[PDB]
C-alpha cells in the first residue's frame, strides 16, 4: 500500500505574522478602538522594553468587553495570498512537513488553518457575546518547537519571532528585519519563495 | 477571567475508536467492498499475529482506487454522542486539556475535529478523486504522546490502543476490554464519564 | 472511587517572604539584638555584594547563643493574612498544587506550615536551650524546584528570590520589585490575587 | 556546630507500613465496616491479581460516606514505638536524612508526621464530615523517589512496597517478607535497627 | 536549484548483504579455502548459537595469511544490479539521504562505495600482501545508526541484520526472511523497489 | 583472530583548510572568474560581518553556471604534501582514528579522500555540464563532531574553523591564527607535526 | 615524547579475580577459620541463589574479630605473575589505560596496587587490630564503570563479574567460564594475553 | 555484617595546592634550574594571559632532560601538616568521602597519596633517568569531578583551581583568594578546618 511517511519529514515552521501576512491584530484593535495605548504596548513588547507576557496581557486587558462580532470580523481582513500559498506548496514539493504558528488568535488567522500540515495559535475566550481573555496554548514559539525535537527544523519568521524560536531550528530565515539566531535574512516573502524554489 | 493558561494543564488524551465511537473504518470497508481479507488483516493486526504497519499497509492496498465519495460516506456513521460530548466537557471542567487521537482518517473522523482542544489522526491521499494511500502522520500513539512529555498525561483508550501508548501515560484507563499498561478498566463510555465526574 | 489527582497538577510555588508576609526574620533579629551588622550583612547578601551563603552563615554566626525562647517567640509576629490565604485558596480553585518555600526557619514561619499542599524551609539547631546554627535543607530555591521537574511550574516571589528560581519556572511573577527571570511584575499581593482570580 | 548541610546527605527512605507499624488501614476498615470485599480487594492488589490503582480506588469507593470521626479513630492504633524511634534516630547518627513515606493517609499516620526529616503520604477528602475520596499525592513510591534523584538512597520497606520503589534505591532492605528488587531481607524491625547500628 | 539541504533529510540505511547483493564473503572464503569450519562458524553466528564477535574473529583467524589477490578476486562476484541502482536512485527521489552499510569488507564491497550518499563497512589488514586481520570500524549496526540519531531513519536489511539495528530505525523493512524488530517484510529486492516507488 | 578495534579509538579531527593545505577554493574562484565580490563575501564571512550560511550561499550564487570542467580542474591545484601525510600517519601511530573534514567540495579536495580513516565535505550539484549549487552535508563542523560523541576528540583546525567546532573537542589545537575554544596555538603544520610526534 | 594524553585513551578494565590471580579470599577464610558456611555463602552468592550483598555481608559477619595479621597473611597468596604483568604491559602498548578492579579487599590485593594505571577495590575496617567490617567503595562493578562513561571500554573478567559489568563494556572478554554479557570467552590468562598481543 | 557505605557518601574534593600545602612545584623548578621563564609561564597561566594547557606544556618543555633524581627529590619538601590531616580527618567525621586532586605530579605529592579516600594527580614520564614529559590523567578539575556526578560534592580549592571545578560542586569554598564559582572564601586552612569542625 502507498504511503506518505509524513512523520519522518524535516519540518518547516512558519511564524505567520510578517511572513505570510502583514495583518497585525493588535494594530487593527488600536485602530478600531481608538486606544493608542494598545499599539504603544505592542511596541514596548516588540522592542523588549517590557516583558512579552506583560505587554500581551495588558493589551488583552484593554480590549476586554469588546463585542465578539467586532473581534471576529477582523478575520475579514485576513487572506491567504497566492504568494503565501506558493511558499507552502513549494515547501511540500521540497519534502517538508509544514507547520504554521502564531501567538495571535486562531479565530482571526482562521483562513490559514488548513494551509499547512499543522496549525497552532492562541485562542479567544468569549462570554455572553463579549471578549473576556486569551487562552495561551504554548509558552512561546521556542517551546512550541520542542514538539518537533526528534527531527530537523527549518524555521521562517519575522517581527513577532525572536531568538528563542530560532535557536531551536537547524536553519533559520528571517524576513524583512534581522532576528537574532537566524542564519539568513531575505528581504520579503517573494525572496523567501525564491530561496525555497531553489531547494534540492 | 481574562486568561486560560492552557499550555500548563495536564493532558487528557483520548484514543477515539472504542471510547467515543464504535465506528470501525476498516470493518466498514470490508462490508462495502465485500473484501473479507480487509477485516481478516485487521484481526491479525489487533491480535499481533502480524506486525501492525504490515497489516495496515496491506489494508490500505486493498482499497486503492475507491472513490472519495464512498470513502467520505462513512463519516455519516460517525457522530458525537451526548455522552462523548459530556466526557470532553467534564474533562475540561476537571482541569484537563483534551487531545483526541486516532490512527484512522481525519477525513472520516471529522465530526470530532473541533470537540477537543487538539485533534490528530492520519490522512488520506486522493488523486483524481480516487484513494491512493495513507499519510502516516505519527509513528504510533506512544510516539505521538512524546508531544506532551513536559507535563502529565491521563490516557483513555480501547481496542486500537496498546501498551506503547499507555506506557507514556501517568494514568491510563481502558474501556471495554483490558489493555496492557492501562491502570484501570471501565465497562463502557458511561462508566468513564462517571469516573471523570468523580474527579477533584 | 473519587480522586483528586494532585500529583498530576501544575505546581504553584510561592516564596513566602515578600509575597505572603513582610515579616523579615533577620531584620527582627537585628532589632532584638541591637546588632546592626546583622542587617548590613542582609543588605550585602540581597544586593549580591557578597555571596549569599557567605552572608547567611555570617548572620547565623552573629545570633549563635541566643535563647531558644527569644528565637521561637518571633513566630508571634507571623500571621497568615486573609489576603495570603485568599491567594492560596484561589490557586487551588484554579487547579494548582500549592507549594510554599522559604530560606528562613520553619520554626518561625510555622503558621504557614499547613496553608499550601507542601511546605519547605530551613530549620534551626538548638542545644541546651540556645540557638547553635542552621540546617540547610535545600541548596537554593532553583534547586528545590527540581522536585517538580516532571510538570509545569508557576512561581511567585519577591526580594528573597532570584533569577535561579525563576528560570526553572514556566511562568514567573515578581511582587513589588523586579526580579530577573520573572515574566510579570505585580505591585503587591492584592494584585497577585487579582491576577490569579482572573485565571481559566 | 552552626551548620547541618542536610541537603547534601544520603537519603534513608522508610515505607512506614510493615516496617515501623503493623497497622493496616484497609484491614481495619474491613473490620469496622464488616465489608469483607475491602480486604479481598487489598489481597488482590498486594498479590497483583488486579492492578494496584484499580484495587485502591475500589476500596476508596467502599468507604465513601464514612464519618471523619470513625476514620480518625484509627490513629489510636498507630503509635511510634521505642524501636521505630530508635531506627530513625540511629539513621540520623549514621548520617542519613530520613524520609518517611506511605500510600496510606497522612491523617491516620499523623503520629509519624514529625518523626523523620520529611514526611509524605496520600490525603483524604472530607465533605461535611464524611469521607468522599482520596487525594493521590504521588503516582507510586518509585515515582516519589525521583524527588531524591540527585543523591544516593537507602530504601527500607515491607509488604506495601514493590520492585518499582527498590529499583530507585542504591541499596534496599525488605522487612519480614522478600520484596523483588531489595538487596537484603531482615527478619523484623529489631533486626533492621541492629543492621543500621552496625553502619560506619 | 542551487542548494540540496542533505544534512536535514531522513536517512535511508541499507544493510548491503541480502538486500543489494547475494554475495556472501564468508561462504566464498569457505569455498575457496575448502575450510568448512568457516561456513559453520557463520551459521553458528547467524543463528546466535555463539556470540557474534566470537564467531567473526574465529572466521578472521581461519583466513590469516590468505593473499590479497585471492581476497580481492571476490569483488568480481559483487555487482551493482539495475534493481539495486533503482532502489538507491528512487530513495533519493523520495527525499532520503542514502547510507549503505555492511559488517563485511569495504575492499570487497567496493562496487557499492559511491552508490549511496554515505558508505560504511569494516576494513582488512594486509601485511606484505597477506591478510592479517580485521579493522572493526563500528561496534555493531545498531551502534552505527547512532550517527543519525538527530533525525528519522528508515532501515532496510536482511540476514546479516538483527533487532539491534532495527530498534534504532523509525521504520524497518526486512527482505526475504523475517528479522526481529522490522516492521515490514518484503519478498525480494524487486518488491522493495516497488514499495519505495509507492512513497509520497 | 587479529583486530584493530578502530571504533574504540580517540578521534583526531582535522579541518583540512589551513592545516593540511593552503589552497582556498573561493579565492581561486575569485581569481578564475575575476569576480572580486567572491573574495569580499569570503572575508565578510570569516570575520563574522555576515552570517556564515548567508555569505556561503551568496558565493555559490556568484559561480552558478560555470563550466563543470573549470570547476573540477581546481583539483589539479590540490596536493597531499609529505608534511600533511606525516601528520596523519603519525596520528595513527599515536593511536588516533583520523577524520578529515571541510566545508568545501569533496570533488576538489578529492586528493585527501582516502588519507584519513574517514572523510567528509560538502558536494557540488552539476546539471548539463554547469555548476548549479551546493549539497550541504552537515550543518557546521560543531554538529558534525556529534558523530563522535561517544568517545574523546582531538580537533585541529585553522581559519575555516570556529568556536563551535572546538568546544565539542576534548583538546583543540589551532594552526597559524588563534581560534576561540582552542587550547593550543601552533605556528604552522610543521609545528603541529612536532607536537603529535611528541605524543605517548 | 613529552606528553601522554592518558585521559583520552580507551579503558581496559580488568576484574582481578579469575583473570590475574586464582586467589579467592573467602575460600581462604573458610579454610583458615574452618567455617564451611563462609564458602557455602560464596557459592550461593555466585550462583544467584541469594542476593549478592546479602551473601557478602553474611560472610563479612562470619569473620568479625579475626586478627589483622591473619587477614594480611593472605596477601602472601597473591602474586603478580609474569603473565599478569605481560597482559597489563601489552594493553598499554596497544593504547589502553588499564584499570584493575575487585570487590575484594585492597589490603589483600596490594600486590596489584601499582600494576595498572588505576586501582579500585573495597577496604577493611579494623578496630584494635581486629576485623570489624567492610567499606563498600562502589555499589557493584557495573556502577563503578560509569566512572569511564565518557569513553570506550574493554572489560575482562571471570567468575566474580556479571552481566551488569559487561553491559557497560563496549567489548567484553570472559576468562575460563562464560559470563552473561561478555562478547568473547578465552580459555585462560595465556589465551587472553595472546588475544591482546594480536591487537592493532 | 558491619558496613561503611562509603559509595553513598557526599564527596569532599580538595585541590591540594594552596589548601593543604604551599609547596609549588613549578616555582621550585624555577628556583632549582634558575630558569625564570618557568615562573613567568606559570603566572601567565594563572592569570589567564595564556591558555592553561599551553603554559603547562611550555613549562614541561623547559625541564625536559632534568635528572630523575633532582625531580623526585622535590618530594622531600612536601609534608602533610597536622592541620592538613586535621581537615581530612574531620571531613570523615562529618560523613564525607574525601578525594584529593592536583594537576601536579603524583610522584612529588606522594606524601598525600593515602591521606584521603581517593587520590588523583598527573604523572611524570622518565626515560634513561631523565624527565621527558607529563602524563595528563584528567582533562581539568571540572571534568574530573564528573566521576562523582551521582552524588553531592563539596569542593575546596585555591589558586590552582578555577570556575570549572567550582560549578560542578554543590558547595564550594575558596582558600585565601577568591575563585569564581566558589560560595565561600575562607582566609586560610585553619579557618577552613574551623568551618568543617562546625558541621552537623
Amino acid at each position: 500500500g502507498a504511503m506518505d511517511p509524513q512523520f519522518m519529514k524535516k519540518v518547516a515552521v512558519i511564524d505567520i505574522e510578517g511572513t505570510l501576512t502583514d495583518f497585525e491584530f493588535w494594530r487593527e484593535m488600536a485602530r478600531i478602538t481608538g486606544k493608542r495605548e494598545i499599539e504603544e504596548l505592542l511596541e514596548k513588547g516588540l522592542s523588549g522594553e517590557v516583558e512579552w507576557l506583560d505587554s500581551l496581557l495588558k493589551r488583552v486587558g484593554l480590549i476586554r468587553g469588546i463585542d465578539e462580532g467586532t473581534f471576529l470580523r477582523t478575520r475579514e481582513k485576513v487572506n491567504v495570498s497566492p504568494e503565501a500559498r506558493e511558499l507552502v506548496e513549494t515547501l511540500r514539493e521540497k519534502g517538508f512537513k509544514v507547520v504554521l504558528i502564531s501567538g495571535s488568535f486562531e479565530e482571526v488567522l482562521e483562513p490559514f488553518k488548513e494551509l499547512g500540515d499543522e496549525f497552532m495559535a492562541n485562542r479567544a475566550i468569549f462570554e455572553d457575546g463579549k471578549f473576556q481573555g486569551i487562552r495561551l496554548r504554548f509558552r512561546d514559539k521556542g517551546e512550541f518547537l520542542k514538539r518537533f525535537r526528534d527531527g530537523f527544523i527549518l524555521a521562517m519568521g519575522d517581527g513577532y519571532a525572536d531568538a528563542k524560536m530560532f535557536e531551536r531550528a537547524d536553519m533559520g530565515i528571517a524576513v524583512g528585519r534581522e532576528i537574532p539566531g537566524a542564519d539568513l535574512l531575505v528581504k520579503d516573502l517573494k525572496e523567501l519563495v525564491d530561496f525555497i524554489k531553489n531547494l534540492k
